């Protein structure tokens, strides 16, 4: 029988007030990097501490709010730290030998860190992650040459189909395979205890009043809180847990209907052995809407390209830090980057689809013209030309009729593209085409179709993707041509008319 | 009339051997960052120098190959440097005032850097970029609160529809708007001359034999090469230009059919005024296939999550540096990250679609089982249950018949999902469900369909996305259930049988 419960009680005999010299664990102090790094794994750590300048003030925080931006690690997540530490300790123990296989159950960020170390060091890497995790993590992992296995998102951890159970069964089927088991391996919280806490303390000169950290495995909050209680004992430790997790105390905070949430990498249905909850002074619950609202706000206001778990953490920080006054400081941990979330909360369609954005509030933020018809532009009906026409005859007709542009349409009525006088002349003058050459190449082939009855906001989004909007009916005849410049001229005209 | 040609001859009176004290430009030497950064813009610069350990050896390079990994800047590109410098100089000149509008033609990386500075400082930002540029740049820019305008990819620079022309027309329509014009503004090459060159020299202790840099605007190569010719005059400067650009010398290298290429941010159809070609000792051409092959190789072998322009640069470096011997060093510039290219060269389907991957070479790299039928797994026909069944009766039937799992099918024959004994027991034992509760919860709803006649490689890709593959016919009857574990057991059995 070989399965080790990830929720087993910690056997750690650490308690507050013990001399640091009594630890049985091997500890590695942070060392200065050489001028030239031998490989990219030495670019893990020393992440910047950044002041939050606007958001803190907006919600009435009086204190200085600081963010530890962990997405600047090589893999773009906090887990790159623990992945390296877990490997290096396993190397020193002689457990892990060159060419062995590494297997890991992860929310993906840890998988990325381990796949990267394996690519550099030459381990085979097999990642087990829930189906709920974004595809961008899959694409990065596959590009690193990892094998990937998925598990149902609603599988309970004690089931054989949980990501942990599947990982253990695979380990039992793969020779010379090891599971480093981030939920139980002390190297995770120790990685944060030895380095991240020392970085935070050094950056703050040891002067710190509050820490906010979201908890997935607990390793970050456990390691930081333990070292901080030893060196900065006045610091309050605030845990962030999604609704639908059971990690928060007291249990009354966990009473809930929903069992699944969209934020990735935080919350679980079990208490990891490496999580020491007794060092958390208070828990706060967060939901998905709070997380994505604050993540998009963090990007748009502070320029921090980070993930949703960072949003949850700051969404809690603006509440928990209200008890602090001026001259005090709160530090928030920002675990990962937008790279893993490009098509989720960054895409407005997904946010609408999941119900995190209402159309009403969006319209309150939209310009006066956003709800207006394309017909209000007046437009003008363009000249059309056949595709068999020559470049020279196109220049002749365009100048003689006084048009700068024409849609290329056909006898069958298929619109093939655009030709412009400026580009036709530049291409001839540059010797790129001949007067006898077919327009086929110099044509601008890309455009989007619109109706006279569409809105100007719809035009704006098309112009975020395409230069030309052609106004059509479902007769293929073209009623008008629109660019970003025509819309801008209309808006600026209207701005003068008031 | 207001248009300024981006290809105007440089009026710069710099020449090699001039004392640095004769410069009319305001110069800013690199300063140490404080422990706490006031905003994220101070996280631009100090990018790591990393040894390339495997790729250099693979192509027979005898020298040390080093990479300046610029994708660790806050925006993830080298352009974050110039964006900041261009703004700060414009601030000192009094040209740019608070709340003014910034407009920029860009390949997107510069747009990202400027949109980030505008978000922090409160400028309005309008970005003009070619339609060819990836959507991930659009999503990051929109999330930063930039307005976005596109231009046809094949518009000649002297046409009104080029990204430069459209930017100038917009500037003429928007009050208090400024174009910083990265193609002509000395602040770009000066940003690289003042900082990036000093970083490279410090990291190498001033000992450097070769530099390879890809050229879009030339600011990077111009600034670096000028300072290097002054301080490390023995360093050879190698320029990288895509096929279809005209930047390379002599003109015989530019003779080509194709006018468009998939790599983003390098090459142009004009010579930017800030590019000083006379300081480039040699040009090399690169194509798209070379760029993406080496980018994917750089990720998979060295762990450097970078873009295609970095691939082009290293693909050239392995050729140009063949004349160097041991004890010498070549430095390559890696301009940006994979974040902008998640759905392009990172997606195998796009690479196949563009013809950059052949199926033959892929099959040579595939395992023996990759070309095998699902039928070779033998399988076993599963038990099915109705969705109206209770949790308790499901446990009873599964244990009595000795199955760990069943597909949930219907009277109509629609397969609704999976139920498993382990998860049913865990959910009951945890009090999450009742014996009388409907399976509707505990069901695993996600799975993928397969035919008996599909290949095992197809199964592997499904298992990169889904845990359950159900074997069907187009009778809905289920012929088998497959997970990653069943495939692994088959492979390991076969590995024993030889
Ligand atoms: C004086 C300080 C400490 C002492 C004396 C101590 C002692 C121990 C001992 C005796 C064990 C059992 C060894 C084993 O069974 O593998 C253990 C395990 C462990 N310790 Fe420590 N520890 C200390 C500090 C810490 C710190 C600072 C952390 C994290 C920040 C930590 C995390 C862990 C973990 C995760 C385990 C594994 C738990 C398990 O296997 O159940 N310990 N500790
Ligand atoms: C002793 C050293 C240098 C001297 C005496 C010098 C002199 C000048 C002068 C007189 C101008 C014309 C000013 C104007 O019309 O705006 C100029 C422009 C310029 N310089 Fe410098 N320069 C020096 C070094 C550099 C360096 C090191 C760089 C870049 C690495 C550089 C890049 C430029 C650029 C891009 C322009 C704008 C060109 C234009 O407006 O046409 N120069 N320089």
């Amino acid at each position: 029988p070989l399965w080790i419960r990830p929720d087993a009680p910690s056997r750690c005999t650490w308690q507050l007030g013990r001399p640091a010299s009594e630890s049985p664990h091997h500890h590695t102090a942070p060392a200065k990097s050489p001028k030239i790094l031998p490989d990219i794994l030495k670019k893990i750590g020393d992440t910047p501490m950044v002041r939050i300048n606007k958001i803190g003030k907006k919600f009435g925080l009086k204190c200085e709010l600081l963010a530890k931006c962990e997405f600047f690690n090589a893999g773009g997540s906090v887990k790159d730290r623990i992945s390296l530490r877990m490997i290096e300790d396993a190397e020193r123990d002689g457990t892990l030998k060159p060419g062995d296989t590494i297997i890991e159950p992860t929310s993906g960020n840890t998988g990325i860190g381990l796949a990267l170390a394996a690519a550099v060091r030459g381990y085979r890497c097999i990642i087990v992650m829930p189906e709920k995790m974004s595809s961008e993590k899959v694409d990065v992992l596959r590009a690193l040459g990892a094998e990937i296995v998925r598990t149902p998102t609603n599988a309970r951890f004690d089931s054989p189909e949980s990501h942990v159970g599947v990982a253990w069964r695979l380990k039992n089927e793969i020779p010379n395979s090891h599971i480093l088991d981030q939920y139980r391996n002390a190297s995770n919280p120790l990685a944060h205890y030895d380095t991240t806490a020392d970085e935070i303390l050094q950056q703050c000169d040891g002067k710190l009043d509050m820490l906010v950290a979201s908890v997935g495995t607990g390793g970050t909050i456990t390691g930081i809180a333990r070292k901080l209680k030893e060196k900065c004992p006045g610091c309050r430790i605030i845990g962030v847990d999604p609704e639908g997790s059971i990690l928060a105390e007291p249990e009354e905070l966990n009473q809930t209907e929903q069992t699944t949430y969209e934020v990735e990498g935080i919350g679980y249905d079990f208490i990891p052995t490496v999580l020491d909850r007794t060092v958390v002074d208070k828990w706060f619950k967060s939901n998905d809407e709070e997380a994505f609202t604050f993540a998009c706000m963090l990007i748009a206001q502070e320029g921090l390209l980070c993930g949703g778990s960072a949003g949850s953490t700051v969404a809690v920080a603006v509440k928990a830090a209200q008890e602090l006054q001026e001259g005090q400081r709160c530090v928030v941990i920002l675990p990962d980057s937008v790279r893993n979330y490009m098509t989720k909360f960054l895409s407005d369609r997904w946010m609408l689809q999941k119900g995190f954005l209402k159309e009403e509030d969006l319209t309150e933020k939209k310009p006066w013209w956003w709800h207006l018809r394309v017909q209000e532009l007046g437009l003008s009906a363009p000249l059309t030309v056949l595709p068999t026409i020559t470049c020279g005859h196109t220049i002749e007709i365009l100048r003689e009729k006084g048009f700068d542009q024409a849609p290329v349409v056909d006898e069958a009525g298929v619109i093939l593209g655009m030709v412009t006088l400026g580009n036709m002349l530049s291409s001839l003058l540059a010797g790129k085409v001949q007067p006898s050459d077919q327009v086929g190449k110099v044509i601008y082939k890309q455009f989007k179709q619109i109706r006279l009855t569409d809105t100007l906001g719809r035009l704006s989004h098309i112009l975020e993707m395409d230069h030309f909007a052609l106004v059509v009916h479902e007769r293929q005849m073209v009623f008008g041509v629109v660019t970003a410049i025509d819309l801008l001229n209309f808006v600026a005209a209207q701005e003068r008319d008031q």
